[PDB]
């Protein structure tokens, strides 16, 4: 009967419809003749002042003032502000709001049973590269807490007309560095080959090994990056080791603590954040599967099916399968003993799962992209796996950005 | 216009021009995406177009595309439909049609293969009786000791005039799920409603974890009949582990043939309610889905319990751990029964050369990546870092509703 989409979970046999999805302001990239869900990159005043309109009820809804005159005013004071500036700004607590809904509203987030609990740290007043560094070593610290784990955004100024943007370059705030090597191939992350480079052209001397910690590049307003150097100590990392195979330890594998996104968009209401660095903490499956079983990435399955002495000459003795597991595990095992705050894929999919049903009631939906939500090991063996997702997009939103080079 | 589409592990791109070839429209609208759900939500123009359009298909695909053959059989068609309300198809058309169905379909990892299926016309069948005959040589072949061909039986399409030749099975060979007085079931949780109507129908029913199931099939408008599969044509593989010795004590078991018996084919407008159609086992099927599950045999625990594994958190990852060890169970069992089966690694590497043979042939293949991407060791194929474009394409299978 409902006019909005049916969703059902095929385990369970049971069924939401999602309303969410009407308010969407914004157009993916299907269409009834084709869908494109799987692609990663999806390809003035009167615009400005529609979404900060919106955003303020938004705003006002949550504080359950809607209606109310101080709405009404804030409203007028919004509009007044775009009329004679073409801009406007953010009250601080609207500013803590518009950053957890950008973090429940993103659909390709599995820790979103997380999101009512993010510190935004408000860093608007920022002016140099230099300040830049001290917050983003506050965040780290901060997030890092020696091992205990805490979500965190740090919100620079806004892009403004003909000004300058403020940008972290890094993808990440903590990443290994690629080094080209003379023969083709790649010592460390292949994924980090140009960042690497363009560090070193603005002058960083680099070292030699698979897990070199990066120095951040930022950017202030209409000036030239500058180089950074994280002091070691603040950048807490874990030795990999395995809980049954010794062997493990001697293949000198690490992983950092904190994953943190340097390189994303924050919009509120028509306000672009160029630079708002987030933190949670890792699922496993990230730094196991991902980091390090890619083969564009540290690509270690074979030397890992080697020491566990697998028939790596035929795929049906699933030694890729055994493999990714004791990484997995291994990752998981370590981060354990150090202390240092993981979840692994079961629990992380079970916790979402829980996240849809409280989303359900709250909001009559959630946005979520089915491939990214399912892990890359173990798919079916999620509750994710079964249940059927509707992604959309809604406002405030962290967006892709193009790299600033 | 024409989406842009990326391999992620290679760096390589493509574009999909094939998509414009789409007269149907799927779930998906500029607002949402809809693509991961598994079921979403005719007049002389309408069909004479899709009639055309297929002839118009098949002469090309035999190069005489504009020749007196392909002239006098619109021609034909036309006539057919103009007095009729309807057309019928040569058995040629048939074969290029069934296997540009399965070439079509967005859902199979198994493509590659597209080329060689065995068409058998079943279109001469009047009685539930005569389909039994053709499923059991259908079978048979398709079979063959161990061998395994893909094939495709086709019966009368539907008309007008009448209810539909259906099979009320949705594979040929399924396994028995009994309701148990406690709550709980006996054999395959997915198959309790077929076995009820089975017994409904006068079946004598076992009472195993493994017991094969009856077809019961539907010529028009006529009250569905049972018929008891022959034994000694079920091929079935009992499972050992290579080096586990308590594996094999587990009596788990599988049939050979996977053989999807409720889809609809439908070619140039006309729609065959009636069209099995099966090929062979990738071992993340059985292996995954069918024995771990929850909803299925759900046997995930006892094989960690048996490995003596900690069951007591998710953290030590015994799921992942007992779901590899019971895959490798099925290849091994396989190929030790000397049956064919594909692993996920075999079968979506062949699926990324599929993808590039496409591409040169046709300008795209559509295809849809939460079905295409393995149940267990996702990012461990090439596919899961393939971006994939989904869409329909005529001739197709297509999901129908239960006869019931
Ligand atoms: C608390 C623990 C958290 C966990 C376990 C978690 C988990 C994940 C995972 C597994 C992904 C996909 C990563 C990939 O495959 O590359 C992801 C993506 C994402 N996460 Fe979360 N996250 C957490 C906290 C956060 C926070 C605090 C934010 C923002 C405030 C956030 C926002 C996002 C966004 C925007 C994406 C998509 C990024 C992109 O498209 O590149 N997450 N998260
Ligand atoms: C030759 C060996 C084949 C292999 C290894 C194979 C593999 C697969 C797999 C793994 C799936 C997904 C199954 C699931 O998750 O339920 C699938 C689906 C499908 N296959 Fe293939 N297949 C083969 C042959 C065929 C043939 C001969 C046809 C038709 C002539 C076909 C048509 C289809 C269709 C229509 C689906 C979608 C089924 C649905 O929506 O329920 N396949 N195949
Ligand atoms: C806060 C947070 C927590 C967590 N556990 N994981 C993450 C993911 C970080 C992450 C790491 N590596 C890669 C990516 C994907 C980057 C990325 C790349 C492209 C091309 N498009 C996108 N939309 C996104 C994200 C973030
Ligand atoms: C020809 C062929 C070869 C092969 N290796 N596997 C198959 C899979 C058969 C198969 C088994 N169990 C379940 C399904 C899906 C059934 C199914 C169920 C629902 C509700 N919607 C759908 N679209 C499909 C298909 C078919
Ligand atoms: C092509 C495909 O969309 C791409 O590889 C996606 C699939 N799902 C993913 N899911 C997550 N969480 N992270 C990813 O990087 C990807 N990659
Ligand atoms: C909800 C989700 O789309 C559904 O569980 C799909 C996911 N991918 C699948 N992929 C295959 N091959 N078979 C399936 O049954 C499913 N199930
Ligand atoms: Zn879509």
């Amino acid at each position: 009967g409902p006019k909005f989409p049916r969703v059902k979970n095929w385990e369970l046999g049971s069924i939401t419809y999602d309303t969410l999805c009407a308010q969407s302001q914004q157009d993916g990239p299907c269409t009834p003749r084709r869908c494109l869900g799987s692609l990663v990159l999806p390809r003035p005043a009167e615009q400005l002042l529609s979404q900060a309109r919106d955003f303020i009820n938004q705003y006002y809804s949550s504080i359950k003032r809607s209606g109310s005159q101080a709405h009404e005013e804030r409203l007028q004071e919004v509009e007044a502000e775009v009329a004679s500036t073409g801009t406007y700004h953010l009250r601080e607590s609207e500013l803590v709001f518009g950053a957890k809904q950008a973090w429940r509203n993103a659909p390709r987030c599995v820790g979103r049973i997380q999101w009512g609990k993010l510190q935004v740290f408000d860093a608007r007043d920022c002016s140099s590269a230099q300040e830049m560094f001290t917050y983003i070593c506050n965040h780290i610290k901060y997030a890092t807490n020696r091992g205990n784990l805490r979500s965190a955004i740090t919100v620079f100024p806004q892009r403004a007309p003909g000004r300058g943007d403020f940008r972290i370059w890094n993808s990440q705030l903590v990443r290994y560095a690629g080094y080209r090597q003379q023969d083709g191939s790649v010592r460390g992350d292949p994924a980090n080959v140009e960042i690497t480079e363009l560090c070193i052209q603005h002058g960083w001397t680099p070292g030699n090994g698979r897990f070199d910690v990066l120095p951040l590049l930022l950017q202030a307003p209409d000036e030239a990056p500058e180089l950074f150097v994280l002091p070691p100590e603040l950048v807490l990392e874990v030795p990999l080791e395995h809980p049954t195979l010794e062997w493990f330890a001697a293949l000198g594998l690490r992983w950092y603590a904190l994953p943190a996104v340097s390189n994303m968009l924050l919009e509120i209401g028509g306000l672009e954040f160029s630079a708002a660095p987030f933190s949670g903490w890792y699922m496993s499956t990230e730094i196991g599967t991902r980091d390090l079983c890619d083969p564009h990435r540290y690509n270690i399955l074979e030397d890992v099916a080697v020491c566990m002495d697998l028939d790596t000459r035929t795929t049906s003795s699933l030694w890729k399968d055994k493999a990714a597991v004791e990484i997995n595990l291994a990752v998981l095992h370590s981060f354990q003993l150090a202390k240092v705050t993981i979840v692994d894929h079961h629990a992380a999919t079970v916790s979402f799962m829980k996240h849809l049903d409280n989303e359900q009631k709250a909001r009559g939906g959630c946005p979520a992209d089915w491939a990214w939500i399912v892990p890359p090991i173990s798919g079916s063996l999620t509750p994710v796996f079964h249940q059927e997702m509707v992604n959309y997009i809604l406002s405030p939103a962290f967006r892709y950005q193009p790299d600033p080079w």
